[PDB]
């Protein structure tokens, strides 16, 4: 369960999707799918699906 940084801004288009901006951290990443992962935002505790190509693990 690693954390990641936000490479690009990603806007959720669904209720179960996380919304975040570049440089936000996403924590407790769960390998739900090869392309999309489920995590939680460091900044507010919200949880949801996020696309992997928008983040990079670690700092």
């Amino acid at each position: 369960a690693p954390w990641a940084t936000a490479e690009y801004d990603y806007d959720a288009a669904e209720d179960n999707e996380l919304t975040f901006v570049e440089n936000d951290k996403i924590i407790n990443i769960e390998f739900v799918d090869d392309d999309w992962w489920l995590g939680e935002l460091e900044k507010d505790g919200s949880k949801g699906l996020f696309p992997s190509n928008y983040v990079s693990l670690g700092n």
